[PDB]
Order: structure tokens, then sequence, then C-alpha cells
């Protein structure tokens, strides 16, 4: 009767030199928050892995723990191992992650087209990682299209959230939430992120941009602060008011007016992602022309 299935192992950090277990190529996959990401190979099995190198420090020890916990969710890059070694005198955390060769979320989309129930299905996988994190009290804080990478190039590869460099811990049957724990509004901007991704998923471009030719709120910063965006044509022509209202409620300037991740998940559009109009979008096209 016991929720054994909720019991997961903690993270044992290895001290042995990572070079005993992997070949660490000098090739960079990219620069994550607070560390580079090289490609490494498993000396015993020859499989390919990603490696983030962090310099050991309090923020560093926060990222590993947070990311370790989040890893239990299938939509977040798996951690294979964490090493605490000595790089050139300095102490650092070496995070071994599973390989994601599927490419960015939008690269896949760009290479093709994309319907709206498709976009819904995608928006729901992302929401799944986000939902898991907020339920264990973690705000990712750097959710952006570019941190969502596909596992393989297969048609059924799964999308996974990466980079926990800005992640943050957020902390009677009739007690109100505000009394069981303060908790500011750091979750809240993960939701804003969801907003921007969804928008781009339906038309190929972002809602906020640079436009000095404007009269009011030239600056993109200003347009965001104000909350100045819209659903022009034809991109949004056949997109449902239902969808647009959902973006309206994720992209609200006032953190607290913003929709929570449970509301998001229970929304009909994400929930009934198999009754949603398979209406065509200009995403793929728009994306290619940039």
């Amino acid at each position: 009767q016991f929720p054994q299935f909720h019991v997961k192992s903690g993270l044992q950090i290895k001290k042995n030199a990572i070079i005993d277990d992997y070949k660490v190529t000098s090739q960079v996959l990219g620069l994550g928050i607070n560390g580079k990401v090289l490609q490494i190979f498993n000396k015993r099995t020859q499989e390919k892995f990603a490696l983030k190198m962090l310099q050991d420090c309090p923020k560093a020890r926060r990222e590993v723990e947070l990311h370790w916990r989040a890893s239990q969710c299938p939509h977040i890059v798996r951690i294979v191992d964490v090493y605490e070694n000595l790089y050139a005198g300095r102490k650092c955390l070496l995070i071994v992650m599973e390989c994601l060769d599927g490419g960015e979320l939008f690269s896949r989309i760009q290479d093709r087209a994309f319907t709206e129930r498709e976009a819904s299905e995608i928006m729901k996988s992302i929401g799944e990682a986000i939902q898991y994190l907020h339920s264990i009290n973690i705000a990712h804080r750097d959710v952006k299209p570019e941190n969502l990478l596909y596992t393989s190039k297969r048609p059924n590869a799964i999308l996974k959230l990466t980079d926990f460099g800005f992640a943050k811990e957020t902390t009677p049957y009739y007690v109100a939430p505000e009394v069981l724990g303060p908790e500011k509004y750091d979750k809240s901007c993960d939701m804003w992120s969801l907003g921007v991704i969804m928008y781009i998923l339906l038309c190929g471009y972002p809602p906020f941009y640079s436009n000095h030719g404007l009269a009011i709120s030239p600056g993109m910063k200003t347009r965001i602060r104000m909350g100045q965006y819209e659903f022009p044509n034809p991109e949004w022509s056949e997109v449902s008011e239902e969808v647009k209202m959902l973006i309206r409620n994720l992209l609200k300037t006032e953190p607290t007016q913003r929709m929570t991740i449970t509301e998001f998940m229970n929304h009909p559009w994400i929930m009934q992602s198999t009754k949603v109009p398979q209406t065509p979008l200009h995403t793929s096209r728009v994306l290619k022309e940039d």
C-alpha cells in the first residue's frame, strides 16, 4: 500500500577522474549557464554523452541538486553522473548528461506541415516538464525554445528541457496556500516563457521585437514591460480565439494575473490535444525565411 514508487535514490557524486570513464573530446556543443558543454564518449560502452563543466561553488551545488531532482521527469535531460574533480587546480562539478541529437524544437519544425493539434501536443509535453518542476517546488527560470532539444531525429523522439543554471527552489484541509508557505513569483515567469513559446509555435515569429520606427514603446524592453504585442495576419488568421485567449493569459505583464501550470494543464486545448483542429500554420514557412 506504500508509495514506494515515490522513493528515488539520491545522487552519489564520484571523485574518480572523469577521464577514467569517458573520453572527453575538445569539441564544444555550446555554452550553458556557468559552464561549457563538451561532447564526451563512454570508454566502456562507446555511447555519446553531453558534459557540462561547472566550477564548484554554492550556485553550482544548487544546480546539480535541483537538476538531479528534476531528472525524475521524462521531459528533462537525464543526468547519468556527476563528478567532483580537480580541473587545473580548481574544483569543479562535471555533469554527465544523456545525448540529445534531435535538435532544437524549432529546427525540427523548420525542417519540413505543422498543424495546430501538433503545436498543442508539443505545448503539452513542455507543460509536462514545467508541471513536474513546480510540483516539486522548482522554478526553472530559463525556459526558452533553445533549451528544448529533441532526443533523436525519430518521428517519436521526446522533447526535453535542459540547462538548470537559473533554476531555483521556491520555499488543515482548509488552510490557504499563502499560509503553508510564502513563495514569491519565480514560477510565474516559467509561465511567461510558455507563453512566448506557444506564440512562436503558431506563426513562426515572436511577439516582442525591436522597432525604433514605432512611435510608442519603440524599445522591445518597453513593448514587453507594457505588454505590447498582437496576432497579425495572416499568420493568426484561422487560429482560434480559444488559443489566442490562452496566450493572452500566459503573456500577462502582471506576474500574479498569470495562469498557473495546473490551470495550463487543465486547459481544454492542451488537455484535449486530440480534438483540436488540424488547421495549418505558417510556422514552418515563416521559420525558414526567418
